[PDB]
């Protein structure tokens, strides 16, 4: 089994919060998720096993890689530790001036690591781009599956079902906006109760206007799908890897 025994990592360096994560050793470096809980009822113990057994059907190169659990000295989930910054930071923080070839390929790695995670019947619920590690500058690793407004369906917004397999085809539809317009979505309204309001009732979206002048014509349309409304309208992963595989020769 894939459990670690008390002892062998070493906890280090915190990274943030929300349970914890650090920096830790263990043959080299992981990443270190601390639940917070020290003495699990057997009932948190067996819905944690139950995550882990989730974790446990992923091996991808574009999946955050399951490393193992700890139970004592505390729930814990350990990971592969990635070097570097989110997606997010890149975008929109430090201003990472990638070419459009780079774009693509982040934009592909994503929509690789998805639809593997449908294919294997996992909903992530939290796509975004701050869960979106970029590994030493080129691997996309998606994390942070087992504050989100920006990046939910209108139905997933309507308060509430709404996690389904087009709710992360919608944020990821917003993880290209990301990319193709280096912005956020509504920039230009900075009122949380109103986006709510507005992108739930269906009477506000994206700017498309926005997308760069080097954003393929086919990548553009391509987001305008994933962005639809109506969430049956929206393309499967299978066919947004094929389109973005496509486009990425040209
Ligand atoms: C430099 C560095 O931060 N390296 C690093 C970080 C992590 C992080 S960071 C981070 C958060 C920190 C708080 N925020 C904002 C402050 C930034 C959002 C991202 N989480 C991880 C992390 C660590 C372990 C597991 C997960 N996600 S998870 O769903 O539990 C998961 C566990 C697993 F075993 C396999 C896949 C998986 F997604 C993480 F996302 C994972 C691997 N390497």
């Amino acid at each position: 089994d894939w459990e670690i025994p008390d002892g062998q990592i070493t906890v280090g360096q915190r990274i943030g919060s929300g349970g914890t994560v650090y920096k830790g050793k263990w043959h080299g470096d992981v990443a270190v998720k601390m639940l917070n809980v020290t003495a699990p009822t057997p009932q948190q113990l067996q819905a944690f096993k139950n995550e882990v057994g989730v974790l446990r059907k992923t091996r991808h190169v574009n999946i955050l890689l399951f490393m193992g659990y700890s139970t004592k000295p505390q729930l814990a989930i350990v990971t592969q530790w990635c070097e570097g910054s989110s997606l997010y930071h890149h975008l929109h923080a430090s201003e990472t001036k990638f070419e459009m070839k780079k774009l693509i390929d982040i934009a592909r790695q994503t929509a690789r690591g998805m639809d593997y995670l449908h294919a294997k019947s996992i909903i992530h619920r939290d796509l975004k781009s701050n869960n979106i590690f970029l590994h030493e500058d080129n691997t996309v690793k998606i994390g942070d599956f087992g504050g989100s407004i920006l990046w939910m369906a209108p139905e997933v917004i309507r308060m509430q079902n709404p996690y389904s397999f087009q709710s992360d085809v919608y944020a990821f539809g917003i993880v290209l906006y990301e990319l193709m317009t280096g912005q956020l979505p509504y920039s230009n309204i900075n009122n949380r109760d109103q986006i709510i309001e507005m992108v739930g009732r269906g009477s506000l979206s994206p700017d498309l206007s926005k997308v760069r002048s080097n954003c393929p014509k086919r990548m553009k349309r391509l987001m305008a799908e994933c962005l639809k409304k109506k969430r049956d309208e929206r393309p499967s992963f299978p066919r947004i890897l094929a389109e973005i595989e496509e486009l990425a020769r040209e």
